[PDB]
């Protein structure tokens, strides 16, 4: 319809107003100290949390302008939180000074482009650094370490992460359930995982995790695109009569199908769920066909001949439980026969010995490997139904931040290692000096979090920043007990990962905002 | 859609102001001589009523950011009505003062955590200095005693209160209905009672007292979670036939089958009340055949293999009656064999013997416990049936008052207990100048109660006030009579667990209101 | 009345907005293609005009903050004006280029104390680099050659020019004046020249030039304060009788004293002006006896004894013209005998040959040179009044620009000296980053009085810029030709000490502003 657009530094002044904003909103929570955060529900007595993620998915400006300004700042976070596990907040805290420093500067009548240039060279020179920095977490003593510290200093859930880190490799597949009993329960049972994303917001069945949870699925293999519901028709009918749930795994979905299964969740007397076809081509083909080996399901192609309308009950595979992720799937305990697993193994093992191809031979080992291993299962183990839940969200959080710490490492937390490669890259100089002014917006900018966290704290942030910017190593200030030391020894860590991704992200959606003149909106009606 | 947000000393002030409306209209009614508030009828005369309860559930503001102010203040108070069975009024008045104390020292400069870990620190300091104060009530004397003062000085109802705590012991189910005679009955029948709460307030058919009692329903025992109706309509034909009301016991019930159980009580067709299975895992499983044995049902599961489809009346269990409180579940009279109870019993008495863990010995202690100490039967006895009305109300309030006192304890009630622990308390101190601060203020909060009995009844507030602090041990002003003395002597008692939960509930209110700087809320529209 | 403060950056836009209409209106009339500007005149048709002074001393502007920022601009300007004779435009528009990069870059959140001391330094670097690039103009035909292109390229007033401070030598005083015949005529007649200003902007009888033309004026001689007017009264019936100016010499003289002599002159009964005594002390005492050895006049100081009162007119001296300028004067023709004079001269002559002290003997010899050299008269010729004005005018504003050379030098006109300056500074830097955006920005704003000469001549302003700053030495852009060249070799000439004073009280009135937060004025009423 009709649009109003306004463009130069009133564009630019807009929405760093509504980052503004937004980062007020998500940085008042930030750190140990920090503030609650009142939410609003339609109904009934508003929730009270500090959770910057939840605060932030809240957030919708009404002019449009701040509207888009949080709402990709958001994105852009979320996208930081997707690929680490955490960082949401400092990632926002990030993304917010480097535009407030980098949009006063343009202001200035400085070139938006070199300030690009130079926020961009100064943020990879802080992530080399980092890497620089980072301690290996590699032995299973520092993974019990950061599993009990990520799970508010509790030991047993870190002993479990390490028990079930040494059960499944270095590269295994985390999973857990609610266990029955009062003690917990580790197992491996043979299970899958790859990287494929739900088709739409909608099959989450438990929104507060935004996951697909089913309890014996029956899984249907197809190779083709799901064009029309009709060739669906009949293994709903079935799975109706069977009264469970099912997975789909297709090639594509086309959007008339998916508002048609939309429709039929609503409904919900099939509970359904698909999602993309892992791998690509001849490869996507080989691990759908392991698939079927592992579920006792069979591949319904085209090309072979047979079609999804001639699909029988026992056609389709199943497994014990399944869980969609946002942007990755999980089997557990395949029905198939594990001897026919194996053979399937020592199939693809022959296929490794003759592959010449070196992307090729990865491929096949990584499907071996993401064959043989499994997937491991911890079961939660206390007393009471409410402990269940909560103990099990810190299993999960615990299992996102221990696997971010072993993929990369782990720096000094509390926002002191953004300080410590700050200090570090003070003589960082561009090509010119515009290059220099956005490096040392960069630079000063990155100090950002351990200020607010200060300042949450009550203390004095400048004063705090200076004392640790004097020190060298991982010497920071403690937030929670107010005292110096180095975090590495009281437990205050973070992952390599997550501070990377987080910083890197706030450098380039800050980087991509400051080079913005134009804006398009919709009148405000 | 687009939201507001505010966020700074604002927010603070909008949300005391909140409090504040709420505040006056709940703690108007406090005391002996509280005032009358009229509330709002949609048809009709309005309702006046003294009832802190009521009036609070009424309260919600115009302006979205006091009325979250007020529904969080709502909440608290009512998890603190539901946590102890009366001290609503206490909880509100106790989080008003606090909130006004704590906001406007903080509008000083002042720390909030330091304030909120001072409030944490004197609360629970109050707390075991209360502890101390109790005076225990486990002679049949005093639960008489308590007793009568709960229902208005009745005797009687007091007498069978005593007569039924002893028949079921100190942890035993009692449960008020009507009896057909003037005299008052008591009897013993085997029942059930377990910690939990209606799906939907929808299934309440007594809104006024909130709780869903059925006569002679068809209880149905499944270890399923009700993914679809159709499994439901077997049973839901075979009971519209029977034409009588019926009980349902699952591991779960989702979204879709509550709203076709909500549709079918809004037709009413079919009486219908669902629970939450009690219990967790083996321990679930073991009481749900604990429960097919006392009402004579039957288990329906998957994993044994039969379908809630093949679903016959007799099938189901049976009792002559039930209750569905708020989070509690009690049956009445199961029509099962006593000889098979008895067995059953043995059963778990032998796994007792077996038993190692520590908590499964106690879960099967209690489960013999709850299942062979039944469920006692007070049946009210007078002329009319408005006295029916008002003496079985009056039978209620005191039986949770009376087995509140029973779990913890009495003390000095009246509003003065708070006041003894404030003056006990007058040199605690904690670890700087700002946690003392906050010790302060929550001390002086703590005096709010009895200068607002005492403003009610007319009389100088902080005359009265000093006057107690003055005095030691009970010593303290009965507002009824206006004349001093021992509390307990003329017997304005209340439980120790009442005047705890609302002053720990009122802190933590506090402590998440005084952290709070940003609030989101919808647009006025 | 009360008073409006406002501080902060709205102040700095506020003055921002003022210098910016100062400026452009004042710059829009530079270059030799600058576009007219008309004016004001409360009768009658507006008058039209090129010049940057006039229509700079006309503007002010509604609201009180930016009529300050106009109110003080204009004023450093109108310093810069007297201090050489030209360069307002100049000074006006370095300050604005000065001034809106300087704002922008403390609006950049960016220390102003250290972009003034940037400022500075640059400043001070590029007027050491000027005088380096000066050319010296000692020689007599240079002086003819500067003479005829400040007249609008009229080689007889140059030629005069060079005349009479050959015959005056070079610090020699030359005053123009009305000649009768069409041939040229020059006249050296003993006169002083001492610089002090009127008491009154009143004094002015012609206030197109800013100065007071007294014809055959008695003068009196006072080392002492015109306390009353009383001691006034006998003299100035002498000289009402007389009728004929009168010039008062004295000491000082006190408000109320100016105020009746403002009436008086208002009444028009006595032309009548006073200045203040030169000199200092002993130093002023000799002074004056000189100008009485000159005029034939008598000093009147108490210690001596005499009072004013007992003044004849023999006691005054007198001359056959005097002219007081803004802040200097002239004697003409003293009547006193010039045997007295040589006398005086000798006596001064032998005091310099005992004369121990330096300074005193500085004193001494500048005493003489200004008692022996007298003052050169130049008479116009031509045939017509109004030629006779315009050429009294040029011959005015060609011995202005022409001392101003000798006594510094002179530089390629036309704003290419500060070009040059510019380019040769190119790599000046300062003790930190902020003084370093302070330098550049000084580098930066030098190029405004080209670039606002080109964009008047219709042309390209970068284009030309860049070509400029690419060559080396004197190579500019002639803007009346359009041509490139050599300034020098063209005659596009202006005074070092022109350029000097304007960039150097320009840079003096931006680090003034720059540095300035908080303005108290009058309420708008």
């Amino acid at each position: 319809a009709a649009k109003d657009v306004k463009f130069g530094n009133d564009a630019r002044v807009k929405m760093l107003r509504g980052v503004n904003v937004l980062a007020d909103a998500v940085k008042v929570t930030l750190g140990p100290k920090g503030r609650n955060v009142v939410l609003d529900k339609s109904f009934g007595a508003p929730t009270i949390t500090k959770d910057g993620v939840s605060v932030a998915r809240e957030i919708e400006l009404e002019d449009k302008f701040e509207n888009m300004g949080a709402q990709m700042v958001k994105e852009v976070a979320s996208k930081a939180n997707d690929a680490a596990g955490d960082g949401t907040t400092t990632a926002t805290v990030l993304a917010q000074a480097i535009i407030t420093e980098g949009l006063k500067a343009v202001a200035a009548g400085m070139n938006p482009m070199d300030l690009k240039r130079g926020i961009d060279k100064a943020v990879t020179a802080a992530v080399e650094e980092l890497k620089a920095l980072s301690v290996p977490c590699s032995d299973s003593k520092a993974i019990a370490q950061v599993g009990t510290i990520s799970a508010n200093s509790d030991e047993t859930v870190g002993k479990l992460i390490a028990e079930a880190m040494d059960k499944v490799g270095k590269e295994g597949v985390i999973t857990v359930e609610d266990g029955t009993g009062l003690q917990d329960e580790l197992d491996v049972v043979e299970g899958m995982q790859f990287d494929r994303g739900y088709l739409s917001p909608y099959f989450i069945n438990k929104p507060e995790t935004g996951a697909v949870e089913l309890e014996s699925p029956f899984i249907l293999l197809a190779d083709k695109k799901i064009s029309n519901i009709r060739e669906m028709l009949p293994v709903l009918e079935a799975v109706a009569k069977a009264g469970k749930p099912l997975l789909i795994i297709a090639e594509d979905v086309e959007g008339e199908a998916l508002a048609t299964l939309v429709v039929n969740t609503m409904r919900g007397i099939v509970k359904v769920a698909a999602v993309k076809a892992p791998g690509f081509g001849d490869r996507r083909k080989a691990m759908l066909q392991d698939i079927a080996t592992l579920t006792g399901g069979t591949v319904i192609s085209e090309e072979i001949g047979m079609e999804l309308e001639k699909a029988t009950l026992e056609d389709l595979g199943q497994a014990k439980r399944v869980v969609i992720n946002k942007d990755t799937t999980t089997i557990i305990d395949g029905v198939g026969e594990e001897a026919a697993i194996q053979g399937r193994v020592a199939q693809i093992r022959q296929q490794i010995e003759e592959a010449t191809s070196d992307y090729d031979r990865e491929k096949l080992q990584e499907r071996v490997a993401k064959l043989a291993g499994g997937v491991a299962v911890i079961k939660v183990g206390a007393a009471t139904e409410v402990e269940m839940k909560e103990k099990k969200a810190r299993v999960e959080d615990a299992l996102h931040a221990t696997r971010a710490a072993v993929e990369e490492g782990v720096v000094a937390g509390g926002g002191v290692a953004l300080i410590r490669v700050a200090s570090k890259l003070a003589d960082l100089r561009g090509q010119n000096e515009d290059q220099n002014v956005g490096i040392k917006v960069a630079l000063r900018a990155m100090e950002a979090p351990l200020r607010q966290i200060v300042l949450n704290c009550g203390e004095e942030p400048s004063v705090v920043a200076n004392t640790v910017k004097g020190g060298d190593g991982n010497y920071g200030y403690n937030a929670a007990t107010e005292e110096y030391g180095n975090m590495i020894d009281m437990g205050i860590l973070d992952p390599t990962k997550v501070t990377r991704s987080a910083l890197q992200y706030a450098a380039s959606v800050a980087g991509l905002m400051i080079t913005t003149e134009c804006m398009v909106t919709d009148l405000p009606k």
